[PDB]
């Protein structure tokens, strides 16, 4: 019988090998099967990966005349001791177990162990949306060991920069994903001790053109549709008074539309300091022929008792403010 | 064998130690890993932390030359006692199992047990939203021993107000938190008798100016817009007449666009009063004029058989109607 | 041993106390904690509880020298003889696990058992919308024996009315409750036989001013403001006709806010009725100024070849129509 | 010991009674307990039942003075030999455990079983929207044998139609439920064999009213409110011209909210016909004055170097053609 | 006893058949039974179906005097030897289990075994959306085997490509499903070895005329009603200014609910350039009549100190450039 040939009746599996004495290495190789999905309101990701544990314990070595390993699967599990690795600031993650459980055992003559399993966690990762669209963001993986301290056990990579693959078929609908790499670190409880942790890193962008596309294109649209009423006649009340309304209606509208498009960040971005200096300028070109024309009215009841100056200084003063606050913007968002 | 050296078969388990005596103290520490989600429709919040367990059991004592202390997993929970402690006014919560159980012991050789675990919960919060967006709320976390009274078992925290830890990074994408501190309290039961209950308790607070830009603006500015029609001249009835009406379509869709925006809580908070002055304002403002209009055309008929005194008035009234509301509404609401 | 002072091995607990002779009484104990939401599309409802009965058995007997009670834990109970309380309509429920099995077992010395345990359940709830907003819905939650028939188990409330307690701190967002109360009643099964059944009752309410200010004001303020354009000067036609083109836009507008924002119930309500009774008049009110316009200009060709009666006698017949129809739309809907 | 008058450890109970021979019949009843949802996007409804079985087994027969029965839970289950039935394009299923498992068994002493259990099953239902909204749909529920062939089970209704209850209080939010009847088929398995199969039929529709009002009345009204053009002087461009783009407006804000309002089917249904040839309506209506401010431009300015006849004929055009397409279009979709 | 003609415990069921010598085969029969569901933004497709796994075992034999096999259920399953398939790529799953496990065995006397089981995949799938709505995916699900390489296992389809099947009822509520097909390939793990895949191929398509009639539309009928305003007397300022800022408002609506309407995916597709393409024609013909008012009144004001050229030669150029980009575009995109 294979579980004869080790003798799991004679050994105590309840400690780690070499107890009492030092610390047993243990090696990790990691790969990426797929990232799942992404939500910027939870501000967490999903991941699906392979991990592997690498290890050697006397007590699982059999006599055989050549190299042949044995096999074995998840019911052997909780019977020989295994390492204690979790994901360090996860929400939840489960491992598969369809059509059984995706576990896997090879014991070498000599002792070796190499353990494998399947799993899919969801992590969390702060992100500031100051700079939407425009905004970069970094997300971290970390694995560490629960129980046992580094007095105890030793976690590494097993072959430094190497123990990362990812496939490559790995992508986003909304996000592009770069610079996959690998660190380390070590950790402090106050009141338990000291820690071995792993890091993977990766960084994510979005697509610019797309957002330009959709918000930036109709405010200024509309703020150089607003500038036309300063060439119409000012005697034609009934025609310059409509335009300012209904280009102020239409931008709010073009407002309400994109803020029920983005997700409920509840705090100021980017986006809409450009948006809301659009509405006061066209807010500000309504004011103008109000002034204008009580001016007019003003002076034609006095004269009872030809462009107006206010519309040819109009005409050059706005498109130069507009072009100032775009070139100021655009040096400070970069 | 480790299960050996402690006596579990010599011992009934099934009865808290010092069983027909006084009651066992047991301490407890918490430290606070991430704040999930937060929920104001549903008045709940999620929580991530861990928590952890001291007291004395002198029949998990061992033989040793030195003060080494052995190390089990969740495997040996299921035999030896341990205490059942509870949150109270929870929704739903679980116990973390990747890659295993997210559990340890810690025996000394004396007796001294510690017993740690890793746990998701989901808690209630009564919120009031009367002063929204101006509003403050505090919460709780709760924990209680389920079936032990305090004649049998006695909870405290370990170390009092310095058994609460809290993580240098948690945060909330439209909250802020802050004052953390604890609390004791006794709680009855009519049925089952007294219990000990410990507290955790944290402040949250919004983020004023977003809200103000986004709501309070375009309201302000629309009702000094619907103002502009006073200082036009009243013959011209096809300029003055569709202003006003395009003002009150443009302030109902601001409205409805604002209602959409917030969640669904069914009861008047403080931005719908002035939305609805505002409204109010603007549905004036177009009575106004056709209550001049009406008067000069019956003027001119009488005769046939220089501005109207009313929008001389009007031009003072109405802006000082407005900044008295805004001095009342912005002295009652703080 | 505590379980080797109950006879355990010796008896046979797959069988009910007293098989074969007559039914053995249960008491049952219910405290509500909270009730965590409710959905008015799937027609049901949350709640939070504690549940407690009350037996004698001779078989669970232990000697002792004085009246000190054991106390155990879910473990006893899969050994043990227990009833079999089910939820009737019941969708989904749970027993909470955290940090274990949340189940008390006590122990007196003459066979008396406690037994409580802490349960969340989902149930159904026939509602009625046809007097939206000002409708009342009646709840019922309904407890069981599922195997047990009234010849071998008895259900009752073991202290009448007393029986159930409700927490101080209970509410909803939307709703207001009150009027708890328990009654019992028989219940009958064809192809099993008869059953006792119990009852907990309660009753929910609106908040009624606030979806007034929200429906019922907006609709008036534009049905009042579309009476404007009888008294403006017929000869106006650029001033006359986009007005009511303009309010029947809003009224649009306004309806389909409204529907966006009340849930999908896919049957006429009473708010539905005076949305469109208002939208008529709004409809009228523009086939008016056609007619008139017609007729004037039918007058002006012939004599080619003053205020019209019309709108003199529309200032009078239009408010009061709407006054009636107001009058008997409240004494219908209270 | 009840377990001992039963030989469970004296027989194989692997195999089904009678192995070897002619097949053993088993009998089902049926009581629907609720629909608790219907998708229309999924394509499935989800339903509570009782489901219970009828057969025979010699091995579990027990000596008796008289006809008492005696009563089991699911514990038993697990030892004795039972049916395997299971619902065929099933989604998801799951049986109600709390606070136990809602299974009940009764032996008879000649050995007749009775075995009854609570569950939830979600189905899929092919629907076709071609008709919308006054289309009907049938929908149906499939029991089966999974590992038992016909020559080994024989699975029939105890009591033909009588099997089936349905509650008193079954309904459904949106839907009108009706014509509950049950059938037999026989299905066969390239690979397997034949089988035996349940069926449970029945019908839902819809409330015609609702919709009509919420969607053809808008329509219609804009429609006749298009023509009112037809009626004004031709001299007024600046009342004539803005009129069909405002209308024009509203019927895309019309259409629009109507579109966001229903379920995301993809695919041409009845009511969009309508509504876009309500659209091409309102579109031709700007055309025509169009033409005719063309014609009398022209006209004009030849004769520089009365009612159009255009609108004369439009008059009677119009109607006609829209009342042609109503009588066409509810004659095809009665 | 049927657990005891099989050598249940005389043999060692931890190791495959023929350990430690050739490869043994395994042929594999799938039908389809459903497609449940289909995610755009997660890039994801549900499926339900059989998986039945054919294998030669020598241990499983028993003495029979004919061919008669015999059955069993997933309760022998744990005791003997079975393979190990998994979904490669998959993101959840799981095995149905009501009212019981829906798993079969049948064995042979020579020591044949089918192994059935019914499974619930969700399995990712990349897709391209830059063509939309003329887009059309192709998606795959895989088979292979966890722990044995090609030397120890070898799987194969057991009858080519008619061992795939599908139900005659299978359809989407949004997409159209053909060409499904069977293939092989080789897999490689650069730390484990290679591996047998299996693949099952189909593809997807989408109605064309209902986003037609739903995009294209409206877009086409607006910018052909925008030139209307070239046919119009250029006097008539007050008729000629609102039309095409009323026509820039429906274009904008219509455009905001077409997005609104639409999944999340941020990037640009086909229909976005249509959109865009035509907004900017409607906002060019406001231009136009803006330059020929000004060039109007400023040779007025000269004279004083008949059709436009502009006019005449707007009214053949922008039909002309609108007909060449649908030409361009039509014939890029297919
Ligand atoms: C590299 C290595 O250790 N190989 C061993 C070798 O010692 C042994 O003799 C042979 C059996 O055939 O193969 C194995
Ligand atoms: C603080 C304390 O109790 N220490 C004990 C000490 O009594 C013992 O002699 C030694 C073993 O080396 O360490 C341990
Ligand atoms: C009320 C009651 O039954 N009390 C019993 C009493 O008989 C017994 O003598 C005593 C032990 O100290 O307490 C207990
Ligand atoms: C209908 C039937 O089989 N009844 C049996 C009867 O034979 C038996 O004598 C009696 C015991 O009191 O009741 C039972
Ligand atoms: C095709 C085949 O192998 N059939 C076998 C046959 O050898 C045996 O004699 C008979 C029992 O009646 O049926 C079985
Ligand atoms: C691994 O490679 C990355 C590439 O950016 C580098 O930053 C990092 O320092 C490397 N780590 C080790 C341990 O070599
Ligand atoms: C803990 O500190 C908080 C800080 O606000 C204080 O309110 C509280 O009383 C302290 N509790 C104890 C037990 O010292
Ligand atoms: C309990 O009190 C309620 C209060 O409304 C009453 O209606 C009911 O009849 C009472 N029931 C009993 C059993 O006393
Ligand atoms: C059951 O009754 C229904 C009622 O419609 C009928 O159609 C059906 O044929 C009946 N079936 C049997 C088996 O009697
Ligand atoms: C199975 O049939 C499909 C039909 O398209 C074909 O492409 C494929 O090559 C065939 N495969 C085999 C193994 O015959
Ligand atoms: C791909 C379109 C880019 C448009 C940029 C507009 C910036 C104002
Ligand atoms: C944080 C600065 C915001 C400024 C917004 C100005 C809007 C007119
Ligand atoms: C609100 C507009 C008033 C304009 C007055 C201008 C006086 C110079
Ligand atoms: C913002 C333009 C102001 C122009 C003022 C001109 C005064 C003669
Ligand atoms: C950061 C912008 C604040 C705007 C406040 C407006 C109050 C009416
Ligand atoms: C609770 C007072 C609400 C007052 C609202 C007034 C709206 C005009
Ligand atoms: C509805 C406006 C009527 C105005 C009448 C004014 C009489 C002084
Ligand atoms: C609210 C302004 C009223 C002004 C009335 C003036 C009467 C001469
Ligand atoms: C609290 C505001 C009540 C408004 C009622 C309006 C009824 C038409
Ligand atoms: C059930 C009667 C509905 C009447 C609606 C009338 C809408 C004009
Ligand atoms: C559609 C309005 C027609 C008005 C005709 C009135 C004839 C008295
Ligand atoms: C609904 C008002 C009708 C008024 C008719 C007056 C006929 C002289
Ligand atoms: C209950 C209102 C029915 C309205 C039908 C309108 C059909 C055009
Ligand atoms: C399947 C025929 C659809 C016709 C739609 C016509 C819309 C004007
Ligand atoms: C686009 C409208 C053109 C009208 C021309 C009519 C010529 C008879
Ligand atoms: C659709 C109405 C056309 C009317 C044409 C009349 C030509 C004299
Ligand atoms: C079935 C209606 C097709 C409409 C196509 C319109 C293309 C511009
Ligand atoms: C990728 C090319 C997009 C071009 C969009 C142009 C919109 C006017
Ligand atoms: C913004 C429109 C200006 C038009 C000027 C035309 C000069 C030829
Ligand atoms: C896009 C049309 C331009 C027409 C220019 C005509 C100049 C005489
Ligand atoms: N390193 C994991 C861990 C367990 C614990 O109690 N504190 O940290
Ligand atoms: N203290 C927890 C508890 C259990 C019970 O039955 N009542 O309260
Ligand atoms: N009283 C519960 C029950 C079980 C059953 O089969 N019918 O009703
Ligand atoms: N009748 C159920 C079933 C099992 C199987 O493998 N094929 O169909
Ligand atoms: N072939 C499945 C598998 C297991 C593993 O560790 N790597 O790939
Ligand atoms: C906002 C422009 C006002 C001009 C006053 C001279
Ligand atoms: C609302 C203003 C009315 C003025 C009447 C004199
Ligand atoms: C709807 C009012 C019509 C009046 C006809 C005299
Ligand atoms: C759409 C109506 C056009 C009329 C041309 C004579
Ligand atoms: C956009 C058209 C402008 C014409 C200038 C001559």
């Amino acid at each position: 019988k294979s579980e004869q040939l080790l003798r799991i009746d004679d050994h105590d599996f309840s400690m780690r090998p070499g107890f009492g004495g030092p610390a047993i290495p243990v090696g990790v190789d990691v790969q990426v099967e797929s990232l799942d999905s992404i939500s910027e309101v939870d501000m967490d990701f999903t991941m699906t990966l392979y991990l592997r544990h690498y290890w050697k314990d006397e007590r699982l070595s059999f006599p055989s005349t050549n190299n042949l390993s044995m096999t074995f699967d998840g019911r052997l599990v909780k019977k020989i001791w295994v390492p204690d690795m979790f994901f360090v600031h996860s929400k939840r993650s489960f491992i598969h177990d369809t059509t059984t459980d995706n576990v896997m055992l090879r014991v070498q003559p000599d002792g070796k162990v190499l353990y494998s399993l399947r799993v899919t966690v969801t992590a969390m990762c702060n992100m500031d949306f100051s700079r939407f669209p425009l905004d970069t963001q970094t997300c971290s993986l970390e694995i560490e060991s629960y129980a046992y301290t580094e007095d105890d056990l030793m976690l590494y990579w097993k072959k430094g920069n190497d123990s990362l693959k990812t496939d490559e078929r790995i992508s986003l609908s909304q996000f592009l994903i770069q610079e996959f790499h690998t660190t380390t670190k070590l950790a402090f409880y106050s009141s338990t001790g000291w820690y071995n942790r792993l890091y993977i890193n990766f960084t994510l962008r979005r697509h610019i053109f797309f957002f330009l596309l959709q918000t930036y294109f109709p405010a200024t649209l509309m703020v150089m549709l607003s500038w036309v009423s300063f060439w119409i006649d000012r005697r034609a009340v009934p025609a310059r008074v409509p335009l300012g309304i209904t280009t102020v209606l239409t931008m709010s509208t073009i407002i309400t539309g994109v803020n029920a498009s983005m997700p409920r960040v509840s705090y100021i971005k980017a986006v809409d300091i450009y948006l809301w200096v659009s509405f006061v300028f066209v807010f500000l070109s309504v004011l103008e022929y109000a002034a204008v024309n009580y001016l007019t009215t003003v002076q034609e009841r006095k004269e009872q008792k030809d462009t107006h100056a206010i519309d040819k200084y109009s005409r050059i003063i706005f498109p130069a403010a507009y072009i100032l606050f775009n070139l100021i913007y655009w040096s400070i968002f970069s």
